[PDB]
Parts: structure tokens; sequence; C-alpha cells
């Protein structure tokens, strides 16, 4: 499992592992405690699996970002250094490892992007200077700049300069709704990049197999890259150097900062052994120096050893950039943002789209509710006794996208498209692929209660269920089985949710699923608000025959179901929608026109939270 | 002024004053302290004038309602009885004398409305019984009921029964916005009253000169009236009695409860002398009994003497009604409500309007922003060197209505209608008629600054003013004159409000007046929000040439000026108006249609807060 009185560390093969191994030796020497350092193939992939298991390493070495997910999962321990130790490192590095306002790793090294010696004797202080400068090198049958364009990481620092960002860092928390891809900053920066392409200075087709393949063959004078390039510009022996990034609009170009970190497994019994090894054997000028010798670690988190490294201009440069630039977010919403801005630039620079066009889309696509994309190739293992149709599996993919992105929703497919089976599919895939085995609540009408059991018994026999129904004395018989929580699903009706509330409200239901049935019935809000009062249900799903209704009362109750907390005190849609106009004590109901545009806006709002397919487009 | 070591009490001539005088004798007997009891003509009118002066009586005797205004003005002292004394009286009576959650009088007597002995041997338990019963007395060439209809006090108890009220009593405070004249309760009650008129049982023309003139001549069997009638039904010696009010829809008919009270002048030096006389000489079974002998006081607040009075069915009846019925509100908004419901009934019952029609209007007219009506016949005394035109004086009447009803507003009359003079008129009438002499703030543009001084110097020379302007060293010279507060008005410009804020924000400005000038300029909200941040100004007035603009930005800033507090955190109109739709993290600006109806609603909202007359309709 996870061996006591010893230390097993995972660090990638690209890093100076054999150097780290030596630091482990001095530990075992002065302490006797064995230290094993391994570089497992695709270790960052293997780590979460084995961590939930209670296996794996005691110490993990990867960038502070990938640690966010591990921290969300709780696979990393809250590191406890005293104040004095925190002063030994830069405060900005401790930020990179702070999750939910708790330190979850030890910051180690720092990497960023940075800016020839002969050809370019003096470097351009402002970005604005580069056209004049290019005319000179173009007159020499060459160019002044040729970095990677086709990728967004390299092209983002000027977009970031004037005030263009990804997620607005709140209190101690990023906001995935406050996205800065459409502000003047981003537009000034991206317009300028397209300015160089249209003025023939820079080519739009410019990728990495050119970014490096030209600056190394003496074709260009300047380039924007990181430490992984330095070693290949040494091979071609071109007289090079690195420096700070230019001030576009009298503002510094902000690149993304990667902080190599050491995290301790929440499963590892040797937590004080790891704090002792890290705080006293690794996070020391001597300890860091030891690793740096096998493969350099660029800038370091440690103030003391950083000054000694700042002797080299190259390291003092990346570190200067770092404090002025910005740290990579640990939040999963990054995959959307990068995909958004990747395409934004390709288009804007190719001519296919206007700067204001590409950035308009990129900003929307990244702030999108279904940001976390997750492919579902095949059904659950627990999902047997039949193979789902193409769309039913597609239905599960949107429902797991609902789960991953922590959103509630509606499956409004036409009756007889297998919504029942589709729910069953979500519940199984949420056990066989995620560790969500917790109490599922399923509210079905009497008339289909029995069919719901029937289909579970067929397709997912593994899923054990309580079927909350019967005489008062029969319902009582079930009372213990709940307290046990040996069940995955409970099935019951609208009647028992309200009547036997004093027993069913008591459970912390992981997922709540309501099946409206066949009957096209208009629902009142008074009831949903009452369900809301007593029931803890983070993830909600609604299954309905009917599509989105064009009636405010129904839409009002739909929102109270979909967003339970938000409308706590406010009981009516009238109170809610008059509110921006209510501040004069005037009490007037909405009119016909006012109402039409409210319904209009509500349909556009609920738009990404509903899924509906029709028999006529399927078969 | 207000003589020490003595007591002067005011009670009306209609009450048992010579009986109260005797209670004063026993005080002087056992204490030596002289007690003088006077019944001044229109004493409730004379009291506020003389109380603000620091003159008048030490003790005042009137109903708990008229004491609300005296309490708002602070002409009555916070009475301090210990817990034990409060138990001697009913808790519902102590409510009647609680203003701003402070006891401000001593409850004394209780009066209400109540319900023949022979003709009607058994009284009708339910209101619903009266048609069947009327058929009997109509078969005897008479009628079963003939009370006052033309008045609203008498007709309100059934309107009140099912749930029809005037002002929703909050925490310990009435809500003049939460008015219950349009609910099902009021409609069930008022429909029933019209049911009797259309079925020829009751006549719509029925007034007091019939309500009494018929029941006393043996014409009718039942009537709804109060204690002031009892004495005249004794003269005609008709075998009568009083009882509880019927249950319409299985609910008791709620009438209005008048609580005769004893208030102590906040000016009176003899505050402990009055508490001693009241708590120990008047509010005793023996003390109350003494007054009751000159002229009866119906039900009493005192538990102990009330049981002894409950021997008479008549008193135990009014007291039963009282606890089930409701107490008269002390708030000034009553004049609107009564005028609203007075006409509502006249119409509904005459046929001129439908129940749903009259009550629709009555509910609106009573919840109206300009509820407190106050006539202004002639201008101020301090307003000389010219006589105002008809509309300019009308302008002052709407501006004092703005003041009385504690509302901000706009005077958007066409340039050259004498808005300047009209402001001057409000400022003077607010000194000569109200004691508002406090610091007035007036913001005028540079170009008219000098004309503003000029017109004051002409019309209101009495009004002394600081004219905040000049070089830094000249502005400094004024610094003391402000700290003094020997001035009524300060005149200054937009420039000095922001620049010399660190000096002008420090004053608690009673009224703030902004004169937009002539220039049709579009105003930004960023500035009004900044003015709002640092300035204390309860009453605001805006003077402008231009009428209400059809642009959301301008309307947004207008609301921040008009309602300063309300939009504290919310900076934009976009954030504010998307808010009921914002709860999904979606950030989308309003469209063309959405915007049109917002402007629409805002114009209807601001409608009662703007005054505009045009040259073309005046001359
Ligand atoms: N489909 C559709 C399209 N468009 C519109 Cl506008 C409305 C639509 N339907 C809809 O909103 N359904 C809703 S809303 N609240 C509920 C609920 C509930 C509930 C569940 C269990 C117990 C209790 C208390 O007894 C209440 C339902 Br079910
Ligand atoms: N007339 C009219 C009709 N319709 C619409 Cl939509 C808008 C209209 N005008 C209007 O709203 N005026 C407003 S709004 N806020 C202000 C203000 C102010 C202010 C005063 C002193 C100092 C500072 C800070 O320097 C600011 C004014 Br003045």
């Amino acid at each position: 499992k996870i061996e006591e009185g010893k230390l097993v560390i995972w660090i990638n093969g690209d890093k100076g592992y054999n150097g780290l191994a030596e630091v482990g030796k001095k530990f075992e020497k002065d302490t006797g405690i064995k230290v094993t350092v391994e570089h497992p193939d695709k270790l960052e992939e293997k780590f979460p699996q084995v961590a939930a298991t209670g296996d794996g390493p005691d110490i993990i070495f990867w960038a502070h970002d990938r640690f966010g997910g591990y921290a969300q999962s709780g696979l990393l321990a809250e590191i406890t250094p005293a104040a004095a130790f925190q002063d030994k490192l830069y405060p900005f590095t401790w930020d990179a490892v702070r999750y939910n306002g708790k330190l979850i790793a030890y910051p180690i090294a720092v990497e960023a992007l940075s800016l020839n010696k002969d050809l370019l004797p003096n470097p351009p202080k402002t970005w604005e200077e580069i056209p004049a400068l290019d005319k000179e090198l173009k007159a020499k049958g060459k160019s002044a700049l040729m970095f990677n364009l086709q990728e967004p990481y390299f092209t983002w620092p000027l977009i970031a300069a004037d005030g263009g960002y990804a997620f607005k860092y709140a209190a101690g928390k990023y906001d995935i709704k406050d996205v800065g891809v459409d502000n003047a900053g981003a537009k000034a920066g991206l317009t300028f990049l397209v300015d160089l392409i249209k003025n023939k200075h820079m080519n739009a087709d410019t990728d990495y197999s050119i970014a490096e393949a030209a600056f190394n063959k003496g074709e260009t004078a300047m380039t924007i890259n990181g430490p992984w390039a330095w070693s290949n510009i040494d091979t071609s022996a071109v007289n090079y150097g690195v420096t700070v990034l230019p001030t576009f609009k009298g503002q510094p170009s902000k690149p993304f900062v990667g902080v190599l970190s050491a995290g301790i497994n929440a499963a590892s019994p040797n937590k004080e052994l790891a704090k002792e090894f890290l705080e006293n054997y690794l996070l020391t000028d001597e300890g860091l120096e030891a690793v740096n010798k096998d493969k350099p670690l660029g800038a370091v988190a440690l103030k003391s050893y950083e000054e000694e490294l700042a002797k080299d201009p190259r390291i003092a440069a990346t570190m200067e950039n770092a404090q002025k630039g910005e740290i990579m977010p640990n939040i999963p919403q990054m995959s959307a943002f990068w995909y958004a801005v990747r395409t934004a630039v390709i288009n804007a620079a190719s001519g296919r789209q206007t700067v204001d066009e590409a950035l308009k889309d990129a900003q929307t696509n990244a702030a999108a509710a279904h940001a976390i994309s997750e492919r579902v190739e095949k059904q659950s293992a627990l999902l047997i006794n039949g193979t789902l149709k193409h769309y039913q599996l597609q239905g599960l993919e949107w429902m797991v996208s609902l789960y991953n992105n922590n959103l509630n929703g509606i499956l409004a497919d036409e009756m007889g498209l297998g919504k029942t089976i589709q729910t069953i599919a979500l519940i199984t895939y949420l056990m066989e692929h995620k560790r969500l085995n917790g109490p599922y609540l399923i509210i079905v009408p009497l008339s289909t209660l029995s069919n719901w059991t029937y289909e579970f018994d067929k397709w997912a026999p593994s899923v054990v269920k309580i079927s909350y129904k019967g005489t008062p004395a029969m319902r009582r018989s079930l009372v213990p089985q709940l307290r046990s929580g040996k069940f995955n699903v409970l099935l019951t009706t609208y009647e028992y949710i309200i009547k036997d509330k004093h027993i069913l409200a008591k459970i912390r239901w992981k997922y709540m699923i309501v099946d409206e049935g066949h009957r096209m019935k208009n629902h009142h809000c008074k009831l949903t608000q009452v369900l809301n009062t007593h029931y803890v249900a983070p993830r909600r799903i609604l299954l309905t025959g009917t599509p989105l209704q064009n009636k405010l009362p129904e839409l009002w109750a739909l929102l109270n179901f979909l967003l339970p907390t938000i409308f706590k005190s406010c009981s009516t849609f009238e109170q809610w929608f008059n509110a921006p106009f209510a501040m004069t004590g005037e009490r007037v109901d909405l009119n016909e026109e006012e109402t039409i545009l409210i319904i209009r806006r509500l349909h556009k709002v609920l738009r990404p939270f509903l899924l509906r397919r029709l028999k006529k487009e399927v078969e």
C-alpha cells in the first residue's frame, strides 16, 4: 500500500532526478530513513488514481496548476510550515500552492517566457519600437522577430499587457465568469499582432518548427521563448541572451508562470518525515544547489539561493518577468480558455476574422457553462442487458458534462426516447468512472414507479435500491436501511417527499432526479419552494416530455427547481422582476409586452441547461 | 413659560374634567403640589405650537393617534414605568402609545363601535343572517338595520373582517406602501354592503341624521355606533343594548379603537411629578373611578378597574370588540386612506362604480406618494419685493408636498418660469411656517451663480447666505462661518462641491438643491455616485429646463441623484437591470426592445416626482 518509516518521491524524467536522489542520501545518512526517488512514465496521470486508492508516492513533483485538481480531490495534504520558513521563499510562489486558502505543496522552481547579443546590441524597451527595427534587419536580407504564432501561450503576453486576462482572481479564488478576453487591453494587443502580419514583418504560418529553426540558423534577431530553448541555442553557438519583456502602452507584457512544486500525499503516513526532508534537506541553498547540478531549475522560490542564481542575467531575467507577469491558474476551466484563444489568434492573424470578431467568440466560448469537455466513448460496465443507441450515449456525455461543470439541467427529450434508461446510464457511469456511489434521489410519478424499478433490475442490477413506498408500518421497515447507506438509489413519489419529509430530508442526497412523466401538467412554485426549504441536493436533473414553456409561472417554478438557493426570500416572479423598478414603493404587475421579453430572456438563459431530441430526427 | 413644582393638565370639554380636577385635589392634599386642570378651546391645535416653544401643559389628554405627530415632533417625553406597572394595564393599550419602539403616553380609556332588547331578542352571530331577518321587520312595516353609510368609519368593519386593512403593521412600524384595500377581504365585505342596497334592505342615501333619527323613533331594530350614541338612546327610552360584532366568513368585524391617553410634555420640567400623579393617583381603580363619575370613560386600560366595569354588559362588549378589532394608526397617512375609502363606498353603493372599480382607485389614492395634503394659500412673510404668479405659488404647494411626504423630486419647468424664485419661495415658507432654518445647499452653474445671489438679495433678504467661492485664501476666510451655522443658505458650484469636498461634505445639509441651468447637457452617473459617497442630504430638489429624457444613461444618473442610498454597491444600469436574469453568470447587455420598456417603466415611476409647466399654457 503506502510503506511507513520511508519516503518514495515522484518527479518527471525531464527534471534532475539523479541529483534529487543524492539529497535523499544525506537524509538516510544523518537519519537512517530510506529515500527512493522514481520517475514513473506519465506519473501525473497515475497519481490521482493511486491517491484515491491510498497508494502511490509520499512526495509528488509537478507544476502548481495540475495540483489544483489533486487538491480539489483532496489527494494532497495541507502543508504546515511556521511563519519563519515562509519568509525563506517569495510570497508570490506560496500563492501558486494555496488552494481554498490552504497551502498544499512546497514551491520549488519558477519558469516563464523571456526575450541576440551582437545583431541586437541594445534590446527594445517598448513593443512599439519593433517595426522601425525590423526595417533594418529586412534591409540586411533577414528579420527582427520570429517566435511561435500558431500556439496561444507564446502570443498571449501582449494580449495580457494593457489589461487582457483569463479569469479574474477574486479574494483568494479565480472567477470563471469574470473573463477578460473582450476588454480594450486584449484588443490593443491582438490588433498589434495582426499589424505585423499585414505589414509583411511577421508571417501568419509561423510555428515552433520555424520559431527555433530560424533564430538558430541566424535568420532572425529576436524571439520569445523559455528555458527549454536555451540548451538548443547553445548547440548552434549563436551569441544569445535573455531579458525582460517590452512595455506595450507603457505596461509590461505578462507571460504565464509555471512553479514546479512538491506536494505531499494525503494518504502517506510519513507526513512529518516529508516536512522534515523538504523544509530542512531540500528547501535549503545547499539542497536546491544539489538538484540544479543534474538539470538546472531556472529561478528558485528560495530568496537565499535565488540571489546566488541572479548572478547569471538569464535567471534574474525570468524571475523579473515572473513577479510582473502572471501565474498559471490551477482551476480546470483552462482547457476552454486555451482552446478559445488558440483559434481566436489563428483566425484574427490569417484574415479569416476581425480582431473584434475572433475575441468576441473566444471570450464567450471560455466563459461557457460547459467549459470542462469530457469524452464518453463507451457506456458503463454496470450498464448491461443491452447496448444504448448513438443519441442515448450522447445524452450521457451531456449529462456528465453537466456533472463535471457542476451545473443542474433538463433532459426534455420526447416521451419514448429512453430517458429512464438514460438516467440509469448517468448513475452507473458515475460509479464505474467517478467515485460517486452516494445516495441518489429519484422522484417518479406513481404510474411509472414500477417501470423505473423494472428497468433498473434489467440494465443495472449492481445498483441496489430502496423503493420508498407502502403502508406506514412498511415504510418504517425501511427506516434503518437509509441510516445504513448501503444503497445507491432510493425511488419514491412526489407524495412521499412531502409526507415522509421528516425522514427523507435527513439524507445528503448527492444527485436528485425528477421525472415529470407523460402528463403535460403546469407546476406551481409554492411546492418547489417547499421542496427547496428541506432538501440538500447539489446536483439536480429534470426529465420531462414537454419542451420549454412560454408561460412565466411555469418558468418561475422551473428556476426555483434548477437554482434552489438564489430565490430564498423572494417567493414570486412578480416581486423578483419588478425589483429594479420597485425602489419607489410602487406595486404594479408586469404587462403583456414586459412579460414577452422576460420569457424571451429566460429561454436564452436556460438554453445551455436543456437537452431535447425528437423521434422525427432520430429513429 | 412652563412653571416648576406644579402641574397644568389639558383635557377636552367633552370629557369629565371637573372629575379629573378632584383627583388633582387629593395630589395637592397629600403632597402640597398645586394641580390645575384646564379645557382650552381647540387644545390639540394649540398644543404643538406651544410645545415647540417650550410652553403649554405638563400633561395632555387626547387619543393615541394625534400623539403620533406630537411624538414625531418630539413634544412628548418617553414615559418610564417599571415592568410591574405595565402589567396593571392591557398590553394592547401600551401598543397604542408606543412610537419608534418607545412609550410616549399613559393609556387611559378605550372606545370602539358596537352592535334592541325587545324587537331583536337574540342578536345575529353572523353578518350573513341579516337578509332573512330584514324580511321579518319589513313584513312589520319597518327594517332590521339603519346605521351611517355616507361615512367610512362605520362602513369599514366588514371591509376589515375577511382581511381588508389600511397599513400593514410591520415589526413595530406601519407600512404606508403595504396597503390592503384591494385584497379579496375588502371585496367580499364591500360587495356584501352593495348587496343590501340593491336588494332594497338598506338605502344608499343613509347618513347620521337618519342612522340615529330612525333607531330612536322605533323605525329600525339594529344599528352600529359607539358610546356617544348611548346617551341619546336613553332620552327616547327605547329598550336598547350593545354587543359584539358579527362573523362575516367566520371572521370578526374589526372596527377602529380610540385610546384616550395622557402624554407628558418634553418641555415640562415636572416630569417625575407627572409620573407620580399618573402612575399613583390617576392610574388606580379609585383614581379612574373619580373621573368616570363626571363623564363615563367606557372601557379602561387598567385590568383591575376594567373587571369592575365589565359588570355592565355594554363596557365588557366594547372591550371585547377592541381586542378582536384594530387600533387607529398614529401615522399622518390616515387622511389619504379615509378620503380614498370614503369616496370608494359612496360610488360602489350608489351604482356609479363597481366594487372592484372604486376599491381599485381607493387603494392607489391611499398608497400615493403625495398622500399628506397641505394647502398653501399665501406666500412666505420673508418672501417680499414682489408677488408670485398663480402657478409659482402652486409650484411651492407641490414642493412643500414633496417636503411633508419626505420625497425628493424635480422642477423641470421651461427656462424663464421663475424656478430660481420658486426655490427661494420654498426655502422661506420652510422657515416662516416650519422650523427648517438649518443648512440649505444650493448648486448652481458659474454663469448663474451671481444671478442666484441677486434674486435672494431682492426677494428674501432675511435669508442670510455664504457664497462659497474665491481664491484658496478667500475660501479659507469662510471656513469659520460654516462651523458657526449662523447662515441658512450656502451657494456654490459643481467645481467647489468636488474640490473643496473635505470641508463641504462635513455639514449635515437639511435640503440640497441642484440647478442644472440652461445648457442641455447629458449627465454621467460616475459623478452623481461620487457626490452620493460623501454627502448627507435628506431632502433633494433638482431644477432643470429639459423634460424627462428618453436615454437610459441619463435616467440611470437621475435615479442615483433622486434616490442616493438604494444603488450603493451597484455602479451601472446594465448590472442593475440584468440582475433578475444575472443568476447564471451570463453577462449580456440590454437590447433595443428591452431598453425601450425600461425607459417606459422609469417614466411612469418618476411620474409623481416631476413638475413641469410650459410658457405656452401659462403666460
Ligand atoms: N418542462 C418545462 C418547460 N418549461 C417550463 Cl416554464 C416548465 C417546465 N416544467 C417544470 O418547470 N417542472 C418543474 S418546476 N418544479 C418542479 C417540481 C417539483 C417537485 C418535486 C418533488 C416534490 C415537490 C413538492 O410536492 C415538488 C417541476 Br417537476
Ligand atoms: N432632466 C433630466 C431628464 N431626464 C433625465 Cl434621464 C435626466 C435629466 N437630468 C439629470 O438626470 N440630471 C442630473 S443626474 N445627476 C446629476 C448630478 C449631479 C452633481 C451635482 C453636484 C456635483 C456633482 C459631482 O460633480 C454631480 C444631475 Br444635475
